[PDB]
């Protein structure tokens, strides 16, 4: 009725919650924790690719572009999802990685990892502050998938532009569901798109921590599964070096 068709479709294709398959019964060490988060990441990566095959318009981009967009955005999509689950299930007061892997301050012993968690915590915090709706979150997540492209652009750049515009228009409709004011809705659009822009710097810290841990994996006793190892090796160094074009809503 009032909920736009595309938004209902996005709600319908959102994956079912993913479990980390984490022990719990045993004392979590820093390395065991990271290993468990990587196992969760491997399971979420599969989920992300399956989700993308049902995402309107995505399957129509050139296959190389589809692969490139997933390899550029997996970290962003996953931390954004973490933000949403944390917001929804624990009022943003704990990091809800999975139902069997919820982290609070007490479990973040490692000072470097705790610092990374505080960075991640910024998202649920903004979600709480802005009171982001399920409808807004769904459209913003798609925009994140489409938020970075190669320096030379995509093979299906035209199709990509149209897709991105369609989802920007859908985010506007989501905002309109609760933002009556023409300026209030406008200021809302500004706030939400500014949040997406800010994710770029946030994700960069996650990318750096990941690539470092990946290179020191044997030394840190941290295991990375095969699919995650592939995306890291295929693009992280390039992304970190800034050899990609981040798309920004605000100059
Ligand atoms: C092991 C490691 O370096 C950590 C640092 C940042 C961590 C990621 C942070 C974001 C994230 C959220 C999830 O819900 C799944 C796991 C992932 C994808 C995490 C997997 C483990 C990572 C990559």
């Amino acid at each position: 009725q009032l909920i736009p068709p595309l938004i209902n479709l996005l709600m319908s294709i959102e994956p079912d919650v993913i479990y980390a398959g984490h022990d719990n019964t045993k004392p979590d060490t820093s390395s065991s924790l990271l290993t468990s988060l990587n196992q969760l990441g491997e399971r979420q990566l599969l989920s992300v690719v399956k989700w993308s095959k049902s995402l309107p318009g995505f399957r129509n981009l050139h296959i190389d572009d589809q692969i490139t967009l997933i390899q550029y955005s997996w970290m962003s999509l996953m931390v954004f999802g973490l933000g949403w689950r944390s917001y929804k299930h624990v009022s943003g007061q704990m990091l809800y990685f999975a139902p069997d892997l919820i982290l609070n301050e007490q479990r973040m012993k490692e000072s470097s990892f705790y610092s990374l968690c505080l960075t991640m915590w910024q998202i649920p915090q903004e979600f709480v502050k802005l009171q982001v709706s399920q409808e807004e979150f769904l459209c913003m997540k798609v925009l994140l998938l489409l938020n970075t492209i190669p320096l030379e652009g995509l093979r299906s750049q035209t199709q990509f532009e149209e897709m991105r515009s369609s989802y920007i228009r859908e985010l506007i409709k989501a905002i309109g569901l609760r933002q009556k004011g023409v300026v209030s809705s406008s200021q809302r659009f500004y706030q939400l798109t500014k949040l997406l822009d800010n994710l770029h710097d946030l994700v960069k810290q996650l990318h750096l921590y990941c690539l470092n841990t990946f290179i020191q994996s044997r030394a840190l006793s941290v295991e990375f599964p095969e699919m995650m190892s592939e995306v890291i090796a295929a693009q992280l160094p390039k992304i970190l070096a800034g050899m990609v074009k981040p798309l920004l809503f605000h100059k």
